[PDB]
């Protein structure tokens, strides 16, 4: 509250340690259906029912240019794309399997890295 503070966790290494990670998930084998933003033109239904389209290359932009106010938006960001991928794609697909195996390796890279 009002000049009653917990202790200053030290953020300033954040950016940087995001964007390590966001390098780490752009190199994974299996990031291909996630590093561009999907083709609104050439996927039917795609517009009408992913009401936030996300992706790594958007990530990575907004990364670069200070639009993540702390690293939790960052978070919400990624997980944006995987909840997306698993909205639009069967689980028994290559995409989604795709989305399964990246958003576990995300989510351990960012509990080793944060937690």
């Amino acid at each position: 509250s009002m000049s009653v503070k917990k202790p200053k966790r030290d953020d300033s290494k954040d950016l940087a340690l995001c964007s390590m990670i966001l390098t780490e998930m752009e190199t994974h084998e299996d990031a291909w259906p996630f590093l561009l933003p999907v083709n609104l033109k050439l996927v039917p239904g795609y517009k009408k029912v992913i009401k936030k389209p996300m992706d790594f290359s958007t990530i990575r932009e907004k990364l670069s240019s200070g639009q993540y106010p702390n690293l939790e938006t960052f978070a919400l960001d990624v997980r944006l794309v995987f909840d997306n991928c698993e909205t639009f794609n069967e689980d028994d697909s290559d995409i989604g399997r795709a989305g399964h195996n990246m958003r576990k390796y995300f989510e351990k890279k960012w509990t080793d890295t944060f937690k």
